[PDB]
DNA sequence: CAAAGGCCGAGGAATGCGCCCTTTTAGCCTTCTTTTGTCAATGGATTTGTG
């Protein structure tokens, strides 16, 4: 069972890492998005970061 | 052999900005049970009437 729940993590890490590496690349879309609308009260970062 | 121009990117105002749908959450709105304030009786213990 070690093994077993090892295997899941080995999936896991592989997984987010994963996912790390795509939002890593689409940060850039992100802030294009945000730069629409830097003006409506909310900062921009914080546009950033709920997208 | 350089110059004009076509291309891409790095930076800003703003006439810029979701919709349709499911599901919970607030609160108002009625209906009912209970605590509470009220009106009337109904004697009963001092106050007065009497000589």
């Amino acid at each position: 069972v070690k093994d077993i729940n090892r295997r899941m993590s080995i999936g896991e890490a592989k997984a987010r890492r994963a996912k790390k590496e795509m939002v890593e690349a689409n940060l850039r879309l992100v802030i294009s998005i945000a730069k629409k609308y830097t003006n409506r009260g909310l900062q921009f970062l914080d546009l950033i970061q709920e997208g």
